[PDB]
């Protein structure tokens, strides 16, 4: 008679939730070419990005610098906001006034490489929005930790009442199903995804409160699909393989933090430790960062050079994975089967019982 | 209605995969000696040899001497393909020249020993293959990393209609029901299973596609069984254990990686690191055999001596699981029970809460 | 239609097992006192002792010394055979012969102190066995690795025929239901069951045969019970919980190892090390001791002193488990029930996020 | 040559000589380097006392 899990209430536990460790890629019949394949995809409803990819809008990772690389990549920068909004709006204007270098450039009509800018909630939040508006940036979004609230979708829906036909909105992190339908609902052009997973982040720890990312994009896939909306899987990627994952979950665009961290092109000076370079990363809601009970830490990573190795370094598994599936796009990607494995497949799956004596550039000791 | 794992779609998560460490064989009613065990088993379709063991196609595991040595102690040895076509043709016929010391020893009608040869998917592959024919091989395996491709399967059609009557045909590598069965339509005359769970491989992390082995073995037998078509278990296989196992799950023949790489006979100079001797290790996707997102690493593994050692306490072990299960032949063993053990009996498994103080020759720490 | 773990057949994978480490026990309606729960069980059908633990029968835990100390403590002990057969009889006799002290010392009919004796399978097990019968042996235990097997069976039935009425018979290790059904059959008088957990054993990792102590536990106990055979668990027991455990799943009595192997009435010379002190502990399969593929270990066991004080802290355990689940004898334990477990809560369930200063006397760090 | 310029007329070699093919003593193999075993006449082993 009771729930085998305890109490006489069987949706207390709603579902069983997967990460990333826990799944993996069924091969299927493939005819495809592993350099080939199509990996351009809807980063909104009306942007379409070469590479699925885009930085995150954190204060140790994206500025204008990075932007622009990361737009000369093939995928898009999101500036933060933790700075004053002359500067930001300086940032963009450096940004957009900025040959045969960069095929795979994203550009507007006007030619220009595209941006992304990060805002708040809040009348304040408000005039930052409608400066950036115009200083000529092409997505607001609109960030926050909980985007389930009332505060939140009114904002989105403000910003797009007001601006709609000129910018793209996207809309803060959900984890649910219900949510990604309010925030649809709302009138977002992207829906944003993770709630606790992100490499930095201690909501899980501090709050209690998380959601699995498989599971949640998953959810937030099954709400927005049918609209048509694309989901952006942000935060809780450590490798390529993670992001084929995510996009084979459904998730159209795959947001980067600490992997574009240690980069060259971020912001951030070089540190010294025993002779190996590191780069300082922390989150938005870090001590430091809020300069109050903290919801992130800090730390170093390794220092790892030009973007556009990392960023092709991750493209190439991406293609591997869309090689083995079977996907000659994305949007076939998006239908690839999974397969649960357990620990132990956990540990089978990563290099086992051999004394790594070099590094592969794709893969870490 | 919802999945438990997310989302409307049942069948987004296909199945629960099971690896070598997930199960444990069930004793059964028995009336076997382990010493009197058969553990002869099919090979192709018309090769049986008397030690269901075969080396592994790697520049660093498998040459002459090694194929040799493998020959003489029952199994086979398969000559990888890291080098030019006269060199392989060379160490072919080299194998095929070179009475009571090696009662096992497997030849063929003309005495002669028996030894198989690795090749790719393309025109210069048909070449080497049919210079291999020339040479007088006696298996070719058409090693591919994902072998339901459809030029994979062209090329496995036209080998079989070529030389189908002089040579056998073992397929590449493949992790599904369907892709077996299209292997077995193609007319290979054995499937090799198996992706992912190579201790030197990162196709799990860096393109997140793989199978856990023991389903994947399982699900290539319900493929394959019907139509008399051997299968052969390609890599994860640690100890003489797993392999018990794998011949369990319905698999004829297993081929050995790490296992036959720190021996006497394998390719390779000795390396003296702190008193104890390694050897190398490299997988043939590494960036050191490539010579670009590579996927494979390299390492040492330590020094174990002469092969017929290491392959007489693979088979002791494998005696012993048949005299646990009650099983006379191979055959009977592919019909033994399986019990799922979680992690807890994971480390019950292996000797727990005690100091280890010398060595066995079957255990290593 | 398939099978969610692989293949089409459901009773490939037979069952799923648990461990001493994957259950707790569960609190109930207690009106017992932990100082007057009578911990008394049977051995055999004949036998019943007042301490429901038993020495194992190795060359490094018990010799006649251990015998006498284990039967005057309440339990037995059980000689070794890795010895001529004169010397065992010596050793039987040397028990036979040797007073408030211990008031709980199990004694015969005549005043003697109980002693057990393990033998093998075939005709210099049978002059053993009479030998043994004719030194005052009370307990034969046929002690084989697989007790599934045809000459095991015989050989039960042999000396049941022949000294049935003088002496009882317990039968070999087993772990499933229909083995132990079969040694019931075969008229053995207790039913030793487990395969592979001993802490010494190799099994599982060289053969890759075994089975999850609870559930052999509970499937013997399902086969042996209507007929009141009772069940010895042995093997993989750490603690007195695990005893607690494993007489709440049914079995009657319990066979330490190692936690006798270190006490001073242990046979062998105390070994100083780091200015600590150790006992050798060896499996019976391990290469040292067969003096040929090993399915054993050898190594060293702290110092623990002698077997009294060892054996109150076990019965001090085992009597809060009793007063904990309102158990007043161990025929009310082997009801009590059982919750399952996942890792976090095995880790929950030990010390965590403490420094221990001092060990204490029961738990050991 | 310096102990010739001194005055001495000839030198006597030790552990120059030992570890040469020619002298007696079984090769002793150590990370895979050759030596071999030198022990003076008053050492432990040879005796067989300080
Ligand atoms: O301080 C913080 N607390 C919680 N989440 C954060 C914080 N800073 C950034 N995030 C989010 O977590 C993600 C981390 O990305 P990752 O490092 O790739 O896992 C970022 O892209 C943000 O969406
Ligand atoms: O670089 C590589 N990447 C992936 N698989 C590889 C590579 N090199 C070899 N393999 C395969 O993986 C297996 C590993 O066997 P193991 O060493 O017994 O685990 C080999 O026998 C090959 O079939
Ligand atoms: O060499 C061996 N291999 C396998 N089992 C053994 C060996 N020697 C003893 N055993 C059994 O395993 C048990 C181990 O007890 P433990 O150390 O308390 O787990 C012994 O009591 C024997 O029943
Ligand atoms: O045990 C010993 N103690 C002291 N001198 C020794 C001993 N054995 C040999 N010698 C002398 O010391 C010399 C060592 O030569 P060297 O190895 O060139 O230094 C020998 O040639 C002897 O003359
Ligand atoms: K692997
Ligand atoms: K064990």
């Amino acid at each position: 008679v009771p729930v085998p899990t305890g109490g006489d209430d069987p949706t207390k536990v709603a579902m069983l939730g997967l990460t990333f460790d826990d799944v993996l890629l069924l091969p299927a019949a493939s005819d495809v070419v592993p350099a080939t394949a199509d990996t351009s995809s809807q980063l909104t409803k009306r942007i379409r990005l070469r590479v699925p990819l885009v930085s995150s809008a954190m204060d140790t990772v994206t500025e204008s610098r990075m932007a622009i690389a990361m737009a000369r990549a093939g995928g898009m920068g999101v500036l933060h906001r933790n700075l004053p909004v002359a500067e930001q709006a300086g940032q963009v204007e450096t940004v957009k006034r900025s040959t045969e270098q960069f095929p795979l450039s994203t550009k507007d009509s006007d030619g220009r490489l595209l941006v992304g800018a990060a805002v708040g909630v809040g009348d304040d939040a408000w005039t930052r929005a409608m400066t950036l508006v115009d200083a000529g940036v092409d997505v607001l979004i609109v960030d926050t930790a909980h985007a389930h609230n009332r505060g939140v979708l009114d904002m989105v829906s403000r910003l797009k009442q007001a601006v709609g036909e000129r910018v793209d909105v996207v809309g803060g992190n959900v984890a649910t199903r219900a949510a990604a339908a309010a925030l649809v609902e709302a009138g977002a052009d992207a829906v944003k995804v993770g709630v606790g997973p992100g490499s930095i982040c201690t909501t899980r720890v501090v709050a209690g409160v998380g959601a699995p990312q498989i599971t949640a994009i998953l959810e937030a896939v099954a709400a927005c699909k049918p609209y048509g909306v694309p989901v952006i899987a942000d935060g809780g990627l450590q490798y390529s393989g993670d992001i084929a994952k995510a996009l084979a979950a459904g998730a159209s665009t795959a947001m980067l933090g600490s992997l574009l961290a240690g980069t060259a092109e971020s912001p951030g000076e070089l540190i010294f430790v025993n002779g190996k370079q590191f780069k300082s990363y922390r989150g938005m809601g870090s001590l430091g960062a809020m300069q109050l009970v903290p919801e992130g830490i800090e730390g170093r990573v390794p220092f790892r050079g030009p973007l556009g190795t990392v960023i092709h370094q991750l493209t190439g598994g991406l293609r591997a994975a869309m090689g083995y599936t079977g996907s000659a796009t994305i949007e076939q990607l998006q239908q690839a089967q999974f397969v649960q494995i357990t620990a132990a497949g956990l540990k089978e799956s990563h290099p086992h019982d051999i004394t790594m004596t070099v590094e592969a550039p794709n893969y870490y000791t």
